């Protein structure tokens, strides 16, 4: 079993942990964040979006004890001092979002850890990997990125489409749920003015970390597609609205069959396919990082079409993070 | 002064009323709906979305008295006998969403009125007009349709883009604010299953008139444009996301200037232009039916671009309905 230390107990860190309990090839042994087991335990037992924790939580002498296993609670401001080797961690889930560079991220290895998987897109040229898109392209690296929730949604869908009909070009839009980096009411957001406005009252045009981030994970589509985001007042689960020009002509029924096929074989678990009259809440807790909404998309003609695909920016992403850990760990 | 009577005191009927108060060419003289002057006055005095009515509203003698002028309230489940001529109404603002056909709408002329403006996409062949797109094409028709709010936002923008660069093909998406037609919690919606789900908890894939309803008002784009909608948890103000491929290459600066020009010239008051860091609430009360969002849009290449335009689905459309009344009136 793989030992993993989580740096950052924010939204991602807490769900990465939850999703993990259900596994076997992985085990969280340490959690580091500027919070005490006491409070840290509380943010685990209660969740406004996903419900109460499924197991047991106890704080025994400065440390966590979930479902029996004892977790090591720390609070280091500087990674280097994490003394990860002590608790003996194989790979680190870097989820504080502060160390997205190799320079900074390496401080984990130095601290006794073998490899580090950033739970967000890298700020430098550190490799990025998205399950179902380029996982099989992993080259032993000891520091990697799992991109962003949107790229994880857009990448797989864009792949099967390109692979089957060839994408001449395409533009996207993701109707994004509210994240923690937004404000409850009109407040300060210097580098992002729009994103400072009341999150619950507005539709806020944003930018997305999946624009051409997909152009990196899937080089074949580099420079062939960008996008944006429209942050709306929901707590979780977003959706990508992809408009593409196809090389080989294809009927909508043809596109449906192509993704459904992928969702059932090659990309099973990553890509999903549905024909039901679904809405955002129906994907709360969804493990697939991209669930095709057959009935939603529209084709103008055989070479111009709009495809829709859901994703739980929390549950899907976090699950594939553990998947990336288990991969580089292979 | 044109004498107008409103049939249906819903969201539209009420905002149309408020807007008209500012005018000098039009006057509301009667209002029909299954509500009394009491309840009817109350819904005019207070509005969760637009604030308290600015002016005097008193219900003396079973009839409204707004800012002095006495309005005649009624309640006729059947328009056939509204006795419109007693009050001397020229044009009827058909805003019940009930009689969207010639026959049904005709009952308004049969009842004493001269012309009738349907405040919604017509179900039969009644011609639809959208200010800024084809108001010029009016041929005296006694019964007309002002299309829907999303068409009023899309039509103008599409025209200036088509006109200047020529739209080969295009697909849209409108992130729509909640409407009275939706349910507060998961409920019954026989014809629209997705639309019955909790309005405030979901991003709900939908369908939209504007789609090819634009192919009608704007004949040249017939079959070249279609789209959808995503109903989000906001009270008012939506936004169209138009992805089009141009015949004539155009840099984004060129598209900015063409739109800004239209807004400052031939389409002043219909098409609006902005370069600020705006969000939805910034357009609550907005009178233009299509405000271009410069910074939000994005160009992939000189022939494939995504354009963004805002609109107050209530205020904008309502104002133009009156603009249409005055048109066929002249
Ligand atoms: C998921 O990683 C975040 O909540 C949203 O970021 P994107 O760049 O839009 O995917
Ligand atoms: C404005 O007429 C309505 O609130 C929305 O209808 P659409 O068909 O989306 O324009």
């Amino acid at each position: 079993t793989i030992k993993v230390g989580i740096n950052g107990f924010g939204r991602i860190g807490r769900i990465v942990f939850r999703a993990a309990q259900k596994r076997s090839d992985i085990e969280i042994v340490a959690i580091n964040d500027l919070l005490d087991a006491d409070y840290m335990a509380y943010m685990l037992k209660y969740d406004s979006t996903h419900g109460r924790f499924d197991g047991t939580v106890e704080v025994k002498d400065g440390h966590l004890i979930v479902n029996g296993k004892k977790i090591r609670v720390t609070a280091e401001r500087d990674p280097a001092n994490l003394k990860w080797d002590e608790v003996g961690v194989d790979v680190v889930a870097e989820a504080t979002g502060l160390f997205l560079t190799d320079e900074t991220a390496r401080k984990h290895i130095t601290a006794g850890a073998k490899k580090v998987v950033m739970t967000g897109p890298s700020k430098d040229n550190t490799p990025m990997f998205v399950k179902g898109a380029n996982f099989d392209k992993y080259a032993g690296q000891d520091i990697v990125s799992n991109a962003s929730c949107t790229t994880n949604c857009l990448a797989p869908l864009a792949k099967v489409i390109n692979d089957n009909f060839g994408i001449i070009e395409g533009l996207m839009t993701t109707v994004h749920a509210t994240t923690a980096t937004q404000k409850t009411v009109d407040g300060p957001s210097h580098k992002d003015w729009r994103g400072g406005r009341g999150a619950s009252q507005n539709i806020i045009p944003s930018s997305t970390g999946a624009a051409k981030a997909v152009g990196k994970v899937l080089p074949e589509l580099n420079g062939k597609l960008t996008g944006m985001a429209f942050r709306v007042p929901t707590p979780n689960v977003s959706v990508v609205d992809l408009t593409v020009r196809l090389e080989k002509a294809a009927t909508y029924e043809q596109i449906k069959a192509a993704v459904k096929a992928a969702a059932e074989g090659e990309m099973k678990g990553v890509l999903g396919y549905t024909e039901d009259d679904v809405v955002s809440t129906d994907f709360n807790g969804e493990v697939c990082t991209s669930v095709f909404d057959a009935k939603a998309g529209i084709a103008l003609n055989d070479n111009f079409v709009k495809l829709v695909s859901w994703y739980d920016n929390e549950t899907g992403y976090s699950n594939k993070v553990l998947d990336l850990i288990a991969h580089i760990s292979k």
